[PDB]
């Protein structure tokens, strides 16, 4: 009897490198149900899984749009076994911009599918978990959800939002046997200039280019492996008790330790600033 | 001049109440607009008013539905004085009960008007006070917001959700003089059973009604009146400089210090199941 592990968002980054790396266990302990928004973009996966020499039944791709919870159950009633004793919650979006510069509709779509699409997917799976009395939960958390980064405003909102959400079910499931674990993660490797000029002030404009260049050099300096970060979601199934948040990284505890001494909350403010703006 | 207040959300609670204490000011020094989702609703609202006497032409009302885009642009129109020095997001949505017993369209609607609803607010009065380079925003948050709470799960998500778009904006906004302040409230005083338990599970039943006996007991020893709500908020626009959060209480302190020692959560969500199940 396999562990049966469903993934969301498994196209690229994060989720293919799981994926893959779980299907290609020497153990051959897991059967990897790999979940792609749109399934035209299984290419890489494959790639990947023959490069790892994944095994034959180890690894199936499924088309599951979090954005539709009926997209969700049939993908749901694909795992053949009947039931999933990891389910993986990756998919997401990024959203980068001046908040006025950014479209509504931009908006709205990030907190969909990063808060309501993983809500989906705990609606359909966690029901089967909890009368079972067993399954881990993973989903991919960010850096940017603990603390909050300049013209990220809406991408940290959806990733904070997850950290509430997923902390106040974690409460709840404590005596269940269901594990619920957040995976931090910091960086990883994985509108038109016209529209932004138009849509906001020219201060905010220029500062919007400058934190695209400190973006890319802190992205060059801190950006981790797939297959680090992928190794830290085994870390947390290994644990017989695993601990709510499991770090990528220890680069950015510093920060949060800083930031919860301060209940006010303006040195987290202060030093933020500084770092990006110099 | 006077100092230009806009507040969303005053057809009752801390919205009423901050709306008729700033417009009853002795000294006269602030012009609020009162805005509410529906204004036939607004008779409470000018009671209150009547009650204190506000002068003619303290306090006018607008509707303002944060769901809509075109009626937060009309209400931003509406203001006379082309200005507005102190906006209070303050509209928002209660979601209560098991995750997987909650509808959909219903967990949307709470992001949509607590999260979308305050982005939609911030995106249209922004622009001008970056520009003039002044302005204070004042945001009703939660203790909910900085704390996972089992059976909220969409509330806190939301909660949560508005810490990371205030604080992400904070970093970028401390060069423009623009001040943006959570102001964290705990408790405030404003299906069937069986349907209950067919959608969730035994296990989920027995915590649910454990949950709402607890509930009941903290709102009745806990729970603040909206005007000693409202007060915190008139502290917070008077500060010279206004701090990121700002408290209603110190009752929860315990509880947030026991989850900031330890960032892997394991403290915290043993002391809240102990504190909310026994
Ligand atoms: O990993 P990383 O941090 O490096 O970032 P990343 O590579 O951008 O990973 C994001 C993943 O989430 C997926 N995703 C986006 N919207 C989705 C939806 N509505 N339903 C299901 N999956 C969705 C993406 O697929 P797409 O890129 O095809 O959206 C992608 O596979
Ligand atoms: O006590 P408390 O102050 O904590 O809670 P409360 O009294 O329920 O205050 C919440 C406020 O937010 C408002 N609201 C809800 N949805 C809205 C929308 N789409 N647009 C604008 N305002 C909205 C409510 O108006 P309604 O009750 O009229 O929705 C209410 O005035
Ligand atoms: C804002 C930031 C640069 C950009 C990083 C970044 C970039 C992309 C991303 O998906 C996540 C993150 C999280 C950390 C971010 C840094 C923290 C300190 C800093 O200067
Ligand atoms: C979960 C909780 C009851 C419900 C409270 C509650 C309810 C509604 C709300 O807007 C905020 C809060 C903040 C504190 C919450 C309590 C902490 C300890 C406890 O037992």
């Amino acid at each position: 009897a396999r562990t049966v592990v469903l993934i969301t968002g498994c196209s690229s980054g994060i989720g293919l490198h799981l994926a893959v790396r779980l299907a290609s266990d020497p153990s051959q302990s897991f059967k990897v149900y790999a979940t792609l928004r749109d399934l035209k973009t299984q290419g890489r996966l494959w790639e990947a899984a023959r490069a790892l020499a994944c095994p034959p039944g180890s690894l199936e791709t499924l088309q599951l749009d979090v954005r539709d919870s009926k997209s969700v159950a049939a993908a749901r009633e694909r795992v053949t076994e009947g039931r999933v004793d990891v389910l993986v919650c990756n998919a997401g979006l990024g959203l980068l911009g001046p908040l006025e510069a950014l479209g509504e509709d931009a908006v709205a779509s990030v907190l969909d599918v990063n808060v309501v699409g993983t809500v989906r997917m705990l609606q359909a799976f966690l029901p089967d978990m909890k009368r079972r009395g067993s399954g881990r939960v993973l989903v991919t958390g960010s850096v940017g959800g603990l603390m909050g980064l300049p013209f990220n405003d809406v991408y940290c909102a959806s990733k904070f939002a997850l950290e509430g959400l997923c902390e106040s079910l974690a409460v709840l499931l404590l005596p269940f046997g269901v594990h619920l674990s957040l995976i931090e993660c910091g960086p990883v490797h994985t509108g038109s200039p016209e529209e932004v000029l138009d849509r906001t002030d020219i201060h905010t404009f220029h500062r919007f280019y400058q934190y695209l260049a400190h973006s890319k050099q802190v992205f060059r300096e801190a950006a981790q492996n797939p297959e680090e970060v992928a190794e830290v979601f085994l870390t947390a199934l290994r644990a017989p008790k695993p601990t709510l948040r499991y770090f990528t990284t220890e680069r950015f505890l510093p920060l949060l330790r800083m930031r919860l001494d301060d209940p006010s909350g303006s040195n987290y403010v202060t030093a933020m600033h500084r770092e990006v703006f110099g």
